[PDB]
């Protein structure tokens, strides 16, 4: 009862951020020890109950071993604090971590999902990097236990072979009968294609060059037969207790290198978020009705544009296209039902830290944005929710940052609201 699902509110017509970016404190826990790094949170808020997942490394927080997946199931409640406040109801590890490529998690009416992409397992139980051995599928549930749901090849189909499978961490949908993911991965191909390659004005040579790197782009270390691709995953037939994965992809002609992604409920349509995984640095979002890839329409607002963790050269002008890579997440939440008003996390460099701000986009293009967490050294990811509470829009975000320069990476939580005004 203290949330709800966000109301799309109904002279200039203009939203903002609050004032203020509070605390949500113990959203998930987490360990001091200096040797781990928590990273690639995944957040999503339903009716009332969240889930929440983070991936615990050792060492390295990019290619570092996962020692754990840890997930929460909680409630957004009030506490008498002056934002929403969390109330964690189960913290669970996934099984076997160490044959886990990603998960990400859904919540749906008090119970929530986690959804994760399994390689191959050597004799031994190691596991062989780089491969796709199907899915598994958790389902939880307060005062029940997990139920665990097995999905290989005769459960799952997808319209491309795929050699590795990662789920967006942006997380998934419940919608029904359905959940709703997004993956990323290594699928083969065996025909050619022109892949998208949107820019600005790029002094060329003969005039195919920047057609040539775009394919490039999409290609794995060089390879026409092996693209790192996009899909939308439905998970079906949940009640029968064998549920059913059907997987759709992205032709390269509508798309950037994989990546990342999120699934959204926007009304009565969906969204989908891409994060940045090479040289096209803006904000990648489409809007569908039924999710599919022929009826995903593209946003043409290029806030935010993502200027951390790439090896890109590239301006954000002109964003000429070249190989590189790109490893931020900074995703937005809809704020009207043709999410022409938004809300964002951006995060600038600022030598070794960063600075940062979170904004609004008004559907005539005008940002309003406001400093934030100007007390830590660097934040490096946002992924934001937002829901109606004590009869307001609010937001909860949670990024990835170091508090202090020489702290192991974290992940905190923070609320603001989302203020109407009429100029
Ligand atoms: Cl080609
Ligand atoms: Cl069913
Ligand atoms: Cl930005």
């Amino acid at each position: 009862t203290t949330i709800k699902p966000i109301e799309y509110p109904k002279d200039h017509f203009t939203m903002e951020p609050g004032a203020n970016f509070y605390t949500v404190p113990n959203l998930g826990p987490a360990s001091s020890n200096s040797d781990e790094c928590y990273t690639n949170p995944s957040f999503s808020i339903g009716s009332s109950i969240y889930m929440f997942s983070q991936e615990i490394r050792k060492t390295d927080c990019t290619a570092g071993e996962i020692l754990s997946i840890q997930i929460v199931l909680g409630r957004i409640v009030d506490k008498g604090q002056q934002g929403p406040q969390a109330s964690p109801l189960l913290v669970w590890a996934v099984p076997n971590p160490k044959i886990i490529n990603s998960c990400a998690v859904a919540a749906g009416d008090e119970m929530g999902w986690v959804l994760c992409s399994v390689t191959l397992t050597a004799a031994s139980g190691e596991p062989i990097p780089h491969m796709f051995d199907g899915f598994w599928l958790y389902k939880l549930e307060p005062d029940t236990e997990v139920v665990s749901y097995r999905i290989t090849g005769y459960a799952y189909l997808l319209d491309k072979q795929y050699d590795s499978v990662f789920i967006g961490k942006g997380g998934g949908i419940q919608k029904g009968n359905d959940l709703y993911f997004q993956m990323y991965g290594l699928s083969r191909n065996r025909q050619s294609f022109k892949a998208l390659c949107e820019h600005g004005s790029c002094l060329g040579t003969g005039g195919g060059g920047y057609q040539v790197l775009c394919d490039r782009a999409v290609m794995s270390f060089g390879s026409e037969e092996s693209l790192i691709t996009n899909a939308y995953l439905k998970v079906n037939d949940l009640a029968s207790g064998k549920p059913v994965i059907i997987g759709q992809t992205f032709p390269p002609s509508d798309s950037y290198k994989g990546s990342n992604g999120r699934m959204y409920t926007i009304g009565d349509k969906y969204g989908l978020y891409l994060a940045p995984s090479s040289w096209n640095r803006y904000l990648r979002f489409g809007i569908t009705p039924d999710i599919s890839v022929r009826s995903t329409t593209w946003l043409k607002s290029q806030d935010p544009i993502m200027k951390i963790l790439s090896t890109c050269t590239n301006t954000d002008r002109d964003m000429c296209p070249e190989i590189c890579n790109t490893r931020g997440y900074q995703d937005i939440f809809p704020l009207s039902e043709d999410s022409e008003y938004y809300t964002y996390i951006g995060i600038t460099p600022n030598n070794g830290g960063t600075k940062n701000f979170v904004a609004v986009r008004d559907s005539d293009g005008h940002i309003a944005s406001i400093d934030i967490l100007q007390n830590y050294y660097s934040i490096t990811s946002a992924t934001i929710s937002c829901f109606m509470y004590k009869d307001e829009i609010w937001c909860i975000a949670i990024t990835e940052g170091k508090k202090q320069k020489d702290n192991p990476q974290r992940i905190y939580a923070h609320s603001y609201k989302i203020r109407q005004m009429c100029y």
